[PDB]
């Protein structure tokens, strides 16, 4: 696994720099950067030099991206960049120039090969400025040149995507600054066979591997007619079938995410699958706190689990049997949240309230005001109907009266922002297959860490959903307690990742506006919602079922299968409902295909229109 | 998804079939039976015709082969083949001929395109009789022919790998039977492209797809040269890193499990998903049970969940407090199955014994008898030691007692035969991570269906581990309580069809081969093993550390890491111990590299022979 990677952009060409030169819409420095962040990039470091702008206002789209100007550029090579950038290096890193297109695979091959320093070549590409590699009986660099007369052996031609680590770049920046006087512009090409004296720096070659740079106008006009096209099939050669998923459940994923499951296999007990738990508890918990708020007082506990599993761990973990639990019920993760209590005999009381029109709010505070309570439970937002409870009312109000507050906030996580402390909330639930929008199989609990360890000495309810153990064991041991859904959790992390890249506010907007198109066209056909906007949550929406028997949910189900569309049949005894959720990876268009073709059953069924009777005496 | 496939090996070129040309070692039919089972595939129709043996022999070592002989092969064409084939192809299928060699993304392509009827071609060959394809604006099928003077235009050429309905089989059979008179020799081609004329048969187009037709003489060699090279670099590319895991956690998978993660999203309450559960729990009680008894009288309930989510799954949901569970503990299993007992506040005694030494069965035979317990929970193999407990003795032997017994099989299913019937199991635990050789996420309980009932009215303990309530909600509606880890069940349908493919016996006769190997090590550098082999089960070896200050777990282990290999510390404070596990996707050979590389470490540190003056 790689997490850093250099970009090389100081150097000069037009008035544009090369990786911003456009092909498919799209400047292929900027292909660069998604594929890199598709493979699991954390950093990219850009070193630029002419035309920086342009950069700079790249990283505004990519919080990944840190441009480090070579200020010197126009009396330096590659190598001077290249040092510049070093400083923002901390571990093995891939080191890419800006001018390439290249087919992803290689980026696959080189993070995939057990060879810590790792050279991408190619056959044979007939090009114009070809670099040459020279290898000896371990496929180690030997030599390298620009003309095939000074090598012993041809071995392939430098792609520039190579891999090293940080020591071997260590090696390369003293060797250049040994050489500042004599050598300005030597090239990084130099450095790195340099190296190879002293460090074994391995070519693989990938024979018919597709790619091409892109510095002049004749590789940048034959790469529009046959190399770029090739780099499309192939790279959509292992693109997935697409199904827009409008169930609140696990949703369309990207093919990253899908792909972030594959990988080697590893014994979770080793200290690098320590570091990625870790790493998952301290990132998870920054997806529900404001920046203001201080991350050291908030910890992540996670279990292989569904979110109603979650939600069993805080209610069988949090209320010891001193205290009275408060479950509010206006939806079917609250009744669930009730009957775990009551599975395990917990002094609990259940408030009761409608599932599409918000709580009584001074009924509420008057049951808070007996004082009865020690502890509230309640949830965030309820896909039975969409409504979204006013928690940023409920819970700071139950602070006041003394009460923990245990929230589910599965549906509601990464899909609007969250701020625990100004919440008031102690210990939220979330899942993985949600808003996050990874692989199903991870629950979590994101807790206030002095009232998680107020939980302590809380007699144990059960063993693998406890919440201290599981958090206390991790604690002592760099391990978990047992063996953990290890491939569902680098899918995790690469949807936290994805997740920081589109931002949770930006996401919130994305969904809002599925569901902005979708509340347009059922206003446009007449139909009705439950929950009127004020209170819904814009993530799924509950429409009433038309009474007329030419309607079949079964029927509308089948019409939207057929084009690529998932809808969600309702939960509720009281009314006929279906569902529609937008979240995941939707887009706005795709909501819009699906809203013609809501409006095209509807409108067959006589919703919306005229019944026209033909009968005539 | 796909299920099934056809392969095409009718006419002739040598004295065998041109699929078992060899290239790489293997025939190439071979090749592409392997590639289609490590994309899913469930059932292989090779239609044979001359020396059919070869194929019928394939068979024994490919149990999806279904192989049936156009009798009359030599007149007729390949249309008559299919048709041969054709009543045994009950959905969509991917249609092969026998002399291919190809990428296998072609597989993944064709699967993942939501075009059902899809041919699948490349760009310009440039070889000898190319078949051409004239498509319309929508890429669809309208021509079909080696002269591109007879084509109004040229979308690519026949690969020779095409994703059909079953609907459009029907059609091809139901042309070829009117006319098996005037035209015997038709082609599949040409029934394809008749079927086009009323059906859309889409064309996917790949430009620089990698493959040969192995026909003549010219293109065998042309491809040994040249063509096959390039699709062993083209599928390498898509490896992942090989790490051997001697822990026996998640160990080493093959890389189809890894890939039958990445499927098209898909909502869980979907009937599809829920048939590909029905499927898992009927196939995986199938690996806890002798041919000879009836499925129908055990189910299986799955959970997302570790393995010792499983054990809690069974000791919450198994025991009333009506009754009283003697739980057998000589191992950390052991152990927390009491502990969860004790959590719980299950009426419970502990049957306290060595952790590296047989039970003394007539200790506990005296135990039974007392008459004081209901329940019995036991472990079959305990990974502490790798001490395996003789539960064909213990579990029935509890049963004459009249007592219901829960087994923790967690790291035994699979990996040896087992028969529950025969040996007095009521409820049996085990995982996805462990010998099913699958990606860790579900956990799941085989129960005695009658046993399984008598559960319907206990008290629930809990909730998202209550067994009872887990299977009676997917028995009445076809959905699971909570949203399941989908895409492990992918990779767990994977697993279930290559442990169907190798078979459950010869796993174990693997695993032993691996374990013969590294005890024969141990044995030649004299380091002592804590289990003796008769009560060893071969899956996992603790070894005692050598009392030189020389020696270190951690150098050990990063010498083995610095190689690929992960080696598993020990667990007892009372002998200190390393282990060494042969689980997974283990390769003998792989074992034989370990050996060697533990001897350096060994001998580095002085576990050979001592003499000097
Ligand atoms: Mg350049
Ligand atoms: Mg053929
Ligand atoms: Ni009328």
């Amino acid at each position: 696994m790689i997490k850093q990677a250099v970009i090389l952009a100081g150097g000069l060409g037009k008035t544009m720099p090369k990786g911003f030169l456009e092909i498919g819409g799209t400047a292929i420095v900027e292909q660069s950067v998604q594929k890199l962040l598709a493979h699991g990039i954390e950093k990219i470091v850009i070193g630029t030099g002419h035309c920086n702008e342009y950069y700079d206002n790249l990283a505004k789209k990519y919080p990944a991206i840190i441009t480090v100007k070579n200020e010197n550029y126009a009396n330096t090579g590659s190598m001077g960049t290249l040092e510049v950038c070093a400083s923002f290096v901390n571990e093995s890193f891939l080191l890419l120039e800006s001018d390439l297109i290249y087919d992803s695979a290689g980026l696959f091959s080189l993070i995939n090969d057990e060879r810590k320093n790792l050279i991408l070549a190619s056959g044979a590409t007939k090009s114009g400025d070809e670099v040459y590699l020279e290898a000896d009986e371990k496929n180690c660099l030997t030599g390298l040149s620009k003309n095939r007369d000074a090598l012993k052996n041809i071995f392939g031609e430098l792609v520039g995507i190579t891999k090293l680590t940080k020591s071997t770049l260590d090696k390369m920046c003293a060797y250049a600054k040994i050489h500042h006087s004599d050598l300005p512009k030597m090239e990084y090409e130099h450095a790195l066979l340099e190296a190879a004296k002293t460090i074994p720096v391995a070519i693989k070659r990938i024979e018919y591997f597709v790619w091409r740079e892109i510095d002049n106008e004749d590789h940048l006009e034959m790469a529009v007619k046959n190399i770029y096209p090739h780099i499309v099939e192939n790279e959509k050669l292992r693109a997935v079938r697409r199904e827009v998923l409008l169930n609140p459940g696990p949703a369309t994923t990207t093919d990253s995410v899908k792909y972030a499951q594959v990988s080697a296999d590893i014994c979770p007990r080793e200290k690098a699958f320590g570091d990625l738990m870790q790493w998952l508890c301290d990132e998870l918990k920054l997806f529900a706190l404001a920046s203001e708020t201080n991350p050291d007082e908030y910890e992540t506990v996670m279990f292989g689990c569904s979110g109603t599993g979650a939600d069993e761990v805080m209610v069988s973990s949090c209320v010891p049997d001193t205290g009275r639990l408060l479950v509010i019920d206006n939806g079917s993760y609250g009744a669930r949240m009730a009957k775990i209590a009551d599975i395990y005999k917990i002094p609990m009381d259940i408030f009761k309230s409608s599932t599409y029109e918000p709580l009584d709010l001074q009924k509420l505070e008057a049951e808070f005001a007996t004082k009865k309570y020690t502890h509230l439970a309640c949830v965030y937002h309820e896909t039975t109907t969409g409504l979204l409870n006013p928690l940023h009312i409920i819970c700071p109000m139950a602070k006041k009266y003394g009460m923990v507050t245990i929230v589910d906030a599965v549906s509601a996580y990464c899909g609007m922002p969250m701020d625990l402390k100004s919440l008031g909330i102690d210990f939220m639930a979330s899942t993985s297959n949600k808003n996050i929008q990874g692989m199903a199989g991870v629950g979590f609990v994101i807790c206030n860490k002095a009232e998680l360890e107020k939980t302590k000495d809380y007699p144990m309810r059960n063993y693998y959903l406890n919440l201290y153990d599981q958090y206390a064991y991790f604690a002592k041991t760099h391990q978990t307690r047992f063996t953990p859904p290890v491939q569902t959790m680098y899918a995790l992390r690469q949807a936290v990742l994805e997740t920081k890249q589109e931002t949770v506010q930006k996401r919130y907007e994305r969904y809002t506006a599925c569901w902005n198109i979708l509340v347009a066209a059922i206003k446009k056909l007449g139909l009705k919602m439950l929950v009127k906007e004020e209170h819904q949550s814009h993530f799924i929406t509950a429409i009433l079922e038309p009474e007329t028997p030419k309607y079949s949910f079964e029927a509308l189900h089948d019409f939207a299968a057929e084009h690529s569309f998932t809808i969600y049949p309702g939960k509720l005894g009281n009314i006929d409902t279906f569902r529609i959720a937008n979240i995941g990876d939707i887009q706005p268009e795709e909501m819009r295909r699906f809203t013609v073709k809501l409006k095209e059953y509807m409108n067959g069924i006589g919703v919306g229109v005229l019944e026209h009777h033909h009968h005539h005496h």
